[PDB]
């Protein structure tokens, strides 16, 4: 047999309307013409009473949704039902909120203090029990507390050795996952008549070097179920794994029901190996390929007077080759066809990018520039073929600088200067 | 025979080669003993090549010299080698490492193969280029080539000696450099050695200038040296017991801690009549007895010698300290009513070189009380030096623990906070950011402490340089400013100072006769297949001859030279009316911390306050002129002159007009002008003076020449140094010797051992021996024969050596315990040594640290990307504030606390020279910058490189600057405020970005700050070169990559993979046709079956999850 209970509790001398609905697959139960309640095992109502989901002001009452005009209105949390809208505050229908673009990955094993078959350790693992609301200032915690959470049963409270006594629980996950924000579940909030003061959990995550890095400290309270702690991180700092999420309190009476670890969704920081541009992450083998279906395969390049080795045969995706000039020959580089920085040394590296090459390389000879009176003094510097790399071409001494010797052309060498003149005039 | 060497007086004396020998033209080397006195002319050229006919360019051939780089500012001289083919279109300069040593030699070698140029100091590599190449010059204008040896055609003349010329026609490697360092002429008939000079007739291949300008043929010695006796102090530390050997010596060993009675003498004032006492004699006894009570756990006994001075009108007047200057006030009459410390111990002229002196004055203000002088102070150890305490805080309760304090100062204690409170800026490499020997306290064991007047540890604060949550203080310390009942002890690193400085400086107040012990370990040298040969330094103490009360063998040097400074200064200018920089300054020893830099601590022609309130004093045609007189008359060989400030108009142009040495007799001889720079002392070799001379007057035309002190060095064998006992060593081995000689007396203190066998293990420790009075033994050195040790050409890293050049001389890039030097790197088997910093090439280890050569150090995994754009609050032609666009110049060097930034920072960074330089508006104007990046990313950090910390001279406090990240919505998201210093110069600020919020993307970047005096050379964000929001964005489980277009793309294979799916009475609703990667197929189980899962997901060809209708 299945009972459903009404929304709020009954109103001593007042006149209400019930209504219960069954055609032989599904039961509801009415109030005052609104629907309170539904299992299958702003507003105008038309009236001014309250009740029935709208006041007499026209106002939607809190934990009620209308629909339709006339308005009807019906009960949405804890109904069974997750509407689009749920998520955010019916935790006891559609459990936890997960943001879009999150997992959250609930406790696996647990490890406690004190473990006791009235109290057992392992009950803050797996998926909690979000439909129980916390308790606040209570005495006794033998009903229902210990079947769907944990907490020190065999502790007593105490009074002057409370500020010793270090509770702590551990709890290990399946899977490692870079950890973004904590979420810690509760069904206690700490408070009692003989502790006024509440309990501030401090987290601590355990990694895969068996490192803690603590998480800092922070308040605990029933309005705020589920506590989401965020993982503060230096970016600058490389990102680390998390396998175990340590929870420290000294209060007897915190109660965790479950601890999870909310995680991004891939791109995880495994991918932080050797796996750059070039290469695609293997989906599920501790190691990145480059070859999957891209069919980013480049054409033979081909620079003149100049000197290419590849590392690989073809030309592929991820093929670096190394581009030097020929002596007398400068290098550059230019990424995308655009102006950057240079390269030191002589040699460049160029890398196939889907059909087309990262940067493209130059080996323009090097200009020995105009001679002038540096060179010789008093001449005329007139030849044709300018004043590149091999260009040879000669002088003229004018009157009276009479030049005297064989031959009188330079020849711009393979270092960028001119050659020795081979006569000198007076 | 010993070698002989040539003489260039720097007047005039210049030879030139003959036109017999063809000179090198494709490839050169030239190696050259040289000892260049202090004070060269700029730029002083020592030897090169010069071309006489080419009048369209006379900078052809190459040149190697002294010169000064930075002439502008602190002026400082370096060995340089410049070069200019007949084809390049400038000239080619590489310069030394470090400034040059006056008065040392150097083996200077500069090699040239057509394609890179090289220096080589001292056999190690300070300087490659590679600018120039191709031969020097053609054939053709060969007869036009001129070599000139000690100066040019234009008197750039050079001053000092110069011994064994090579020169080559090929590029000697490194290795045959150091190879033929040590031949010393004995070169063979080599075709490949184009000239070698030892000087034995300069006429065979040489010929003077001019007329008959001649260098003068000397003899030198032949380099004896055979270990580095002279160890230099580090940076922050003043001593030699600052040195990190030598102290670690009195660190492990016990036997240089021996019990120590050290005497001092309290000064007590009476009147005529003995009464009316400074401090009653209960209040010294109890002082004098806390005082022995808390320094004999240390091996320190005090001695206590009450003086009683009867004088009624020093009694009468009141005695105050640190003081400037019944009821007379004025000061010009002698019956005023008041006396400084320093007057006071004038006028009692008490003798501090037998006790330690305290005297009483009243220093009303009570956060200093005692005032005491250092060891290394030159008032240490005379009558105008001792400790300054106030009387009523003498020998009471609660008052007492600081006459303790007092005296660890004088025992050469630095306050437990000297590093971190006691620094003019963060910028000073003598901060104790880390417990170290060579920071501020120079103490490995008191932890870094800030100032604080309680004690307990002092938690984070707004600290004076930037550096919080100081841990472990040492609050009960007695150096600290903590009060008289909470500090307890001396650490055991900080008595180690005591006594050495008790063995160093202060051997003379203790009554014990025991010499000072050789503070380092004895040196082996090399050892033949039968012997060894060990040596040692000299006494820690630093004297050689045996101490005689009332002689003069506490001056005398190795070789009987006696070695004075200045002891009566005078000048015909009055004296300052404050007393800074009078004629008493210029006495004792040098003192000056910092060349050219006006200190207080020199003598100024002109002191005053405010230059040019008096008309000119010196005069033009001999200027003014300080009178130095020495203690000792004598003949003299070599003077010395600590010339430290010099005006910027007169850059050693005749700084020093003329230095006339007065003789015994009366006569006057003239040295003519000088030159002068900053770091090297002026020296000068006067030449047959034939006579005794007792002072020096040096003139100068310049109002602001401070000379700091003076030198008479005397000639060998002088007279009163003949009396003199040398000391004794004795060596004993840990077998016994079979005969023990019970004095070896050597002046290269050498042991040559014998008796010795292979494989076995020997120790060898030197007694000092002054007369009958043995001493500490020394540290033992241990000598496995047969075996490797430090300085045998092997690296054994075994015994911690990491370079091993087979010698024993520092400078050479290995230091003498076979350690490494700084910025030095040494290859090959016996340790080549080469400067790799700024040598142009990136080796594996300069990545990190070689700012200039690799760049910016970015960590694996990351990229940098540097700013594209940039605007600032003041934009102006002389300071633009587009510099920062692009990568940074990385050669230029930070500058902290300089007033004028108009020296080239415009030309490579940003700072705003628009604003005025406020003296109270400083707080008034917010001054900020913003760079725009072309390609906005990830903030992982903010690379700020920057060029000056913003501080200035009036201001100690440094500068702080708020850097904002703005995303591509224009939202400020501040990273924090962080201090400014330059020991970091490239500023990473990291970004700590919350894993919670969603990453954004960063456009521009903004940094504000408020001094004017800070200067950015480039703003960059350290970002990951992969993964982005954009992954988060949409890329779920079989999105692999889209195109650009911030999202994956859906079908990237494995869409065949999945076979057809059939689930027994049920209903298969698909929503795609084909069951790709991840296709969702919903499963619904007829009437009457339960559903069973273990919308179906395909993974990689399998199902997720079992669905079964039973
Ligand atoms: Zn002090």
């Amino acid at each position: 047999v299945t009972t459903i209970n009404a929304h709020r509790s009954y109103l001593p001398g007042q006149w209400v309307y019930l209504a219960a609905t069954y055609d032989g697959q599904f039961m509801k139960l009415y109030v005052n013409g609104a629907q309170v309640a539904t299992s299958g095992e702003q507003c105008d109502d038309m009236n001014k009473i309250n009740g029935d989901g709208c006041s007499l002001f026209c106002r939607q009452e809190v934990s009620f949704n209308c629909i339709d005009e006339p308005s009807r209105c019906y009960f949405h949390d804890g109904d069974g039902v997750c509407e689009e809208f749920e998520q955010k505050t019916s935790i006891k229908d559609c459990g936890v909120y997960t943001p879009q673009g999150f997992l959250d990955q609930w406790a696996s094993n647990a490890s406690v203090s004190h473990q006791d078959q009235q109290c057992p350790g392992w009950v803050i693992i797996g998926q909690p029990a979000a439909s129980q609301v916390c308790r606040t200032k209570v005495i006794d915690l033998s009903e229902g507390i210990s079947q769907h959470a944990w907490y020190p049963c065999t502790i007593s409270y105490p009074y002057s050795q409370l500020a010793q006594t270090t509770f702590w629980l551990r709890a290990y996950f399946s899977q490692p996952m870079v950890a973004a924000a904590v979420i810690v579940h509760l069904v206690t909030d700490g408070t009692y008549y003989g502790d006024q003061k509440q309990e501030t959990i401090s987290v601590q995550l355990l990694d895969t070097k068996d490192q803690s890095h603590d998480l800092g400290l922070h308040v605990l309270s029933c309005r705020n179920n589920p506590l989401i702690i965020p993982v503060v991180h230096d970016l600058s700092q490389p990102f680390y794994h998390s396998q175990a999420v340590r929870v420290s309190f000294s209060s007897p009476l915190v109660a965790i029901s479950g601890v999870a670890l909310r995680s991004f969704d891939n791109f995880d920081p495994v991918t932080l190996s050797s796996c750059q541009r070039g290469e695609t992450y293997s989906p599920a083998e501790q190691s990145c390929v480059h070859f999957a279906c891209e069919k980013t395969d480049c054409p033979e390049l081909a620079v003149e007077n100049a000197y290419l080795n590849c590392s690989s045969s073809d030309r592929y995706h991820g093929a670096q080759c190394t581009v030097s000039c020929r002596t007398g020959y400068v290098l550059q580089i230019r990424r995308d066809d655009e102006l950057i920085k240079s390269q030191t040394g002589p040699s460049v590296t160029v890398t196939c990018t889907e059909g087309k090459w990262n940067k493209q390389v130059a080996c323009e000879p090097v200009d020995c520039s105009i001679p002038d009176h540096h060179q010789v003094y008093a001449a005329s510097f007139s030849c044709p073929e300018g004043t590149t790399f091999g260009s040879q071409c000669s002088f003229q001494c004018r009157h009276p600088a009479q030049l005297k010797g064989n031959n009188s052309l330079l020849t711009c060498m393979e270092d960028g200067l001119w050659s020795f003149p081979e006569a000198l005039c007076e």
